[PDB]
Formats: structure tokens, sequence, C-alpha cells
DNA sequence: TTCCAATGACAGCCGC
DNA sequence: GCGGCTGTCATTG
């Protein structure tokens, strides 16, 4: 039967609860947030509307222990239990002793870790288990889990507990979601019971699939590193952004006025229909699609397609990068600067990490605008700055996916190239554009990068032709030459497709499985798509495993040499200059840290050493470190 | 429908 | 009319 024990209603019940809690090796917690220093709970950073009023603990059955964090105002509070006394006993039960294996189960661990630190001044110090991450680990292509989907799949007999609790079908924790008519006490108590029991079932399934070691040693520690990143945020300068915006907007104005004179009338740059009417009906250019690929061919024949492409590039930087950054910026009064607080997203097909609100991974590379034949550099990344005195440190793996592919295919030709061979992208660009390596621009090297990974991951002659600007036949010859020169790779492609067809899945270097039932499909497209996913998932997923291990191992090292706070949040939630390195961004094969001037040499050594040691392959994991006053102005730094 | 992975703005359409 | 859905366009790795 569902029972909620209000432990703070009676001194005697409270101590019995505290004694039992202190001996538990496993329990769930769920935070109780409701809509409105206050007597009735702890304000949440970023929401003037909602309070943490308590939390619920579960360690078996359908008993929730509700632990109130209200000074005044379920039976009422025993007044001998001061809030200060409760906060003591709370911090005591949520922090590890020496040689004590202790696991806390939290739905949306990251959001809960942050609220406990910033709102209640409590830093969790135990092993963490998030059922959302366990779901992902069992099927990475599953829809993002909700409490409702977890209970549906893993605890279906308890679905009645969720009847009339419609917010259980949203992504946000039932306890944290104060946009309900149900009390935080009831919501957190139900969640605590559903999550504890759900996690027992998820742990049995992880053990059956042999993913429990991955879950405890890589994925949950990776979530802890991402919690520190989300507490840290990334520094942002508005002055740099505005000055770039003004140059961009001037170019957009000139492009529009010239486009409209060539067209003969106004047209919307955002309507494919309008652009198609102008290009194909009203100018009779040869084709109706208005894609990048189409306009890229046609720019050789008339100026308007090129103007369209530049309009979309610059409009993208203004409306999808500047507008959201200058809206999501937040004053940090301790560091004395604006920062952006993006949200990590780990539920991906291959185990990459991405970001939302906003997605800082998508901030444009440097690009050039010409006006009156004078070039202006647009560096959106230059707006992302360290705290005063600090530096940005970036460490990137050199061709990690190629090194992993070499290791798994034992391809002797690819190993030679990686051992000595110059930049492969520059080599391809040179051969293609009839030049020696040195002339390649950034844009052209990116085109060659797309060609090289494209071919490796099963790009066809029609598409390679559009990209290289050559006939399908010439592209098909290029594909054959690749396959002939690197026969190891081609054997590994056929051996991976054969093994996928048999098993219904592929596995990464750490044992994670992706299910590709399209592999058996009779439809030629769906079959070929699955075969391409099979090959790409093993290499891209393996790379994502290595970067996670690197991230986790760097964080351990930083915290040993840590005579200082493990995140900027740990100073906010505390209430003496900044020392150490702060994880600020992940870019798939690249880690960014914000580092105090004094510590950049030591942090650069730790980061490089730990990234190069993450795993042992047939080939060396090469790491380049760069350093600078912004993400946009990073310079090579020999470590 | 023929590189893979990702987020997100933005016209435009359709059952409610 | 209105929110959901669905391409389509962009960008990054
Ligand atoms: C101009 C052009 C276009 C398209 C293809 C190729 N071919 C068949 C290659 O061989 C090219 C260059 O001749 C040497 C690098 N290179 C590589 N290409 C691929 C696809 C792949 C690789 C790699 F996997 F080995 F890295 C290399 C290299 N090295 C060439
Ligand atoms: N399938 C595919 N994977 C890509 C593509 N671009 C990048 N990736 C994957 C493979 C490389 C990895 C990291 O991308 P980078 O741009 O850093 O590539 P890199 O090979 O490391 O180049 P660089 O030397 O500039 O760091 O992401 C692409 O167009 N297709
Ligand atoms: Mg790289």
């Amino acid at each position: 039967s569902l029972s909620i024990i209000d432990v703070a209603s009676d001194q005697n019940l409270f101590q019995t609860f505290i004694k039992e809690w202190r001996c538990k090796k496993r329990f769930s917690i769920s935070l109780a947030c409701e809509k409105i220093i206050r007597d009735d709970g702890f304000p949440i950073k970023g929401c003037d509307d909602t309070l943490v009023v308590g939390l619920a603990v579960c360690w078996g059955g359908r008993d929730a222990y509700y632990f109130s964090l209200q000074k005044e105002q379920p039976p009422s509070l025993d007044p001998s239990l001061t809030l200060k006394d409760r906060m003591w006993y709370l911090q005591s039960c949520l922090r590890k002793e020496s040689d004590k294996e202790c696991s806390v189960v939290i739905y949306d661990f990251i959001q809960s870790y942050k609220i406990l630190l910033l709102s209640c001044g409590i830093s969790l110090e135990q092993s963490y288990e998030d059922p959302k991450v366990a779901c992902w680990l069992l099927d990475p292509d599953s829809q993002e889990p909700t409490l409702h989907s977890i209970v549906t799949s893993f605890l279906p007999h308890e679905l009645p507990l969720l009847e009339g609790m419609e917010t259980s079908q949203g992504i946000q924790s039932l306890g944290l979601n104060a946009g309900s008519e149900h009390s935080g006490r009831y919501r957190a108590s139900v969640e605590s019971i559903l999550i504890f029991n759900s996690m027992n079932q998820l742990n049995s399934l992880l053990q059956k699939e042999n993913l429990q070691d991955v879950f405890r040693k890589v994925e949950m520690p990776s979530q802890y590193c991402l919690a520190l990143l989300e507490l840290n945020g990334i520094g942002f300068s508005t002055a740099e952004c505005e000055s770039q915006k003004h140059i961009m907007q001037a170019k957009l104005d000139a492009i529009e006025t010239q486009a409209y004179q060539l067209a003969g009338h106004s047209f919307s740059f955002t309507s494919s229909d309008d652009i198609a009417e102008v290009l194909f009906l009203e100018l009779k250019l040869p084709p109706f699609s208005t894609s990048k690929d189409v306009l890229n061919k046609l720019k050789a024949l008339h100026p308007l397609p090129g103007l369209i492409l530049e309009w979309r590039r610059i409009t993208n930087a203004i409306t999808k990068v500047v507008f959201p950054l200058q809206r999501e910026k937040c004053l940090n009064p301790f560091l004395g600067m604006e920062r952006i607080y993006p949200v990590s997203q780990s539920h991906t097909a291959t185990g990459r990490i991405t970001f939302t609100e906003p997605n800082i991974q998508n901030v444009p590379r440097d690009f050039e605008i010409k006006m009156g034949g004078m070039p202006f550099s647009i560096s959106m990344r230059h707006a992302f700055v360290p705290f005063p005195g600090g530096s940005i440190l970036a460490a990137d793996y050199s061709q990690l996916e190629l090194r992993i592919l070499a290791h798994l295919s034992h391809d002797r030709r690819l190993i030679q190239v990686l051992n000595t061979g110059a930049d492969v992208f520059r080599s391809i660009a040179a051969e293609w554009k009839m030049i020696e390596p040195e002339s390649v621009g950034d844009d052209l090297r990116q085109q060659a990068k797309q060609i090289c990974y494209g071919i490796i991951y099963g790009m066809g002659a029609k598409s390679l032709g559009e990209q290289m600007g050559i006939k399908e036949n010439d592209a098909a010859c290029y594909i054959d030459s690749f396959k002939s020169r690197y026969t190891g790779i081609n054997q590994f492609m056929t051996e991976t497709v054969k093994n996928c067809k048999r098993d219904g899945f592929v596995q990464t270097i750490l044992g994670r499985r992706r299910y590709l039932p399209g592999i058996k499909d009779n439809n030629p497209y769906r079959k070929a798509h699955a075969e391409r996913q099979a090959i790409n998932t093993i290499v891209q997923g393996s790379a994502a495993d290595i970067v996670k291990i690197a991230t986790v191992n760097i964080q351990k090292q930083l915290e040993t040499f840590h005579s200082t706070f493990k995140s900027h949040g740990h100073r906010e939630g505390m209430l003496c200059p900044i020392r150490g390195g702060f994880f600020i961004l992940q870019l798939h094969d690249e880690l960014l840290y914000e580092v105090a001037e004094e510590d950049v040499v030591q942090v650069a050594q730790i980061v490089k050493n730990e990234m190069e040691s993450a795993v042992k392959l047939s080939v060396k994991l090469k790491v380049k470190v760069k350093i600078g006053a912004s993400w946009g102005e990073l310079k090579d730094f020999d470590v």
C-alpha cells in the first residue's frame, strides 16, 4: 500500500529514520518543488516562481519517507527539528564515508544535482544511478524516456500510481514539475517509489546485457562531468557579437538590394517557392528544388544563386546564433561577466553528447564577408571568452574516427598514412583542384573532409559527383580506387554488415549495442541505410566512448590537484582568486576547459596525457592542445 | 528516399 | 481560426 511517512513530524520518528537511512547502501531520492530567505522552502536559481519544499526517500516496497525542508507550515513540523538541524542530517546522509559503497537513484540526476547544490547548498557525494540513462543504454534509438514511459516498460503493474498525473508524460522530473495541481510531497513520494523499483528492473536488464560496468564506470560519471559543465556555463561577450552583427546586417542589406534589382521585384529569401519562381520560371536557369547543391551549381551561370546562399549563411549567424546567445546570456555576479548555461543531451543514436537552449556546438566556424572588395572576418566563436585572467584550453583528437577504423580493420595502408602522411584532407583537395597542399582555404579543406568521411561511410557516385563537381562515372572510379587501395577497410565493412544481419545489432569498443532491424529489410534503401549506420555506429560510437572516458579521467585528476572548487556553481552554492580548470564545452572529438592563468601548463599536461591514455589501440591517439583569450582566437600550444 | 550524427528556425498544411 | 506535424533550410562535428 502507498504510505508517506512524514519523518520531521516527530523527533523520535526522525532519529529512527536517520539511523536507518545512514546504514542503507541503496535508495532513491526525489526533490519536491512547488509554485509559491523564506520560511516555506528554498528558491531555485532561474525560477522566481518555484521552491524546493522537501524531498522523498525510498529504499524498498511502496514506503516513501518525506523529508520536509520548510521552516514553518501531512502532520506539522516538530519544532525541536530546526531547518539547520534537518540540513545537517540531510548533508550527512547524502555524503560518502570512507570504504562505503552507496548508490542513490535519481530520475534526471543532472537537474537534481544542480538544484541540491544551488538551492540547498548540498553536494551529493555517492555513486549515482539515473533510470533515464539506463533506458538509453538498453536502446539508444528509443524515444527520450519520461517517468510514464519508464513505468510503462519496466514497472507496468504500478501505472495506476501515475493516474491523473499527466506531467509524468513530460521529460521533467515529477517532483521538479511544479506546473501540477498535486503537492510536491505527493509527487516526490510517488516518484521516489516508482524510480527505486524501476531501477531494480533496469539494473537486472543491464546485467543481462552486460552493460552494468559501462553504466557505473563511464555513463553515470560522464553525467557528473556534464553537471559540472552545466553549473560552469561558458563566458560570453555582447560587445564582440554586436559589432559582428552590424557588419553582417550591412552585407544583408546590400545583398537584398542587388538580389531585388536582378530579380526585377521584391521576393522572400525564406520562400523556396518565390526563389524557384525567380530562378527557373522568370530567368530560365537549368534545373523544382532550391537546395544548397542546386544553387552551388547555378552560381557559375548568374550572380543571384550566390547572393541567395550568402543571404542564408549570414541570416543563419544573426537569427540562429547571435539572437539566441544574446537572449540566453545571464549575469554571473561572482565572476563579474555574462555567461550562457546550455543543457547537455546524452540521449543520441551513437553516444555523442549534444546541447540545447542554445546548441553552442552549431556556432559557425570563422567566415569572410566582402564589401566594396574589403574582407571582414566574422568570428562568432570570438564572443566566447574565459573569466578575467583565465584562458580557453581546447584539446582535440587527431582523426580519432580514422584511428579507430585503422585499429578495427588492421588496414596497413591507413596505418602508414596516419604514421607519417601529411593532412589527408589537404592531399585530397590538392589532387582534386590540380594544386600542391599549401593553397587550400578553410572552406575547401572542409569540402575535402566531407568527401573523405562521405566515401568511407558509404556515399554513392551520384552524391560524390555533385560534391566534387564531376560526372557520376568519374565519382564511381574514385570510389573503386579508395576500395582498391584500402582493402582492410572494405573487408571490415562486409564483415560488419554480415555480423549485423545475423545479430540484429552492432557493438562499440565498450560493448554498447545499437539495434538496426532495417538490416534485414527487403527495400533496397532501408537495407543500405542500415548497413551504413552499422559501419558508422561502430566507429563514431567508439570515438564517443573514448572521449567520455577521457572526460571522466581528466575530472578525477583535476579534483586531486584541487585545492579549490570543482565548479563555478560550488562557489554560488557555497554562500580568493579562481584556480584550476572548468569543463565548459564538448565538441565530439574536442574538450574545452576555462583555466586560471597559473594553472594552464599543468591542466594542458593532464588533459593531453589523459586523452592519449584513454584506451590502448593498434595506433597512438594523437592530441593537439590550443589556448587563447577566446574560442575564436585559439593558438597551438606545445605540451 | 542512397555518408552518419546532432539542434533548430520557418513556411505551410490539416484534423480539431 | 489553432496546435501538431512535416518537410526544408541552415549550421556544427
Ligand atoms: C582526389 C580524391 C578524391 C576522392 C578520393 C580519392 N582517393 C581515392 C584517395 O585515395 C585520396 C587521395 O588520393 C589521397 C588521400 N585519399 C584518401 N581518400 C579517401 C576517400 C580515404 C582516405 C583514407 F581513408 F585513407 F584516409 C584517403 C587517404 N589517405 C582522391
Ligand atoms: N560521416 C561524417 N562524419 C563527420 C563529418 N565531419 C566530421 N565527422 C566526424 C568524423 C570526424 C569527427 C571530428 O570532426 P573534425 O571536423 O574535427 O574532423 P577531423 O577529421 O578531426 O579534422 P580536423 O583535423 O580539422 O580536426 O566528426 C562528415 O561530414 N561526415
Ligand atoms: Mg578533429
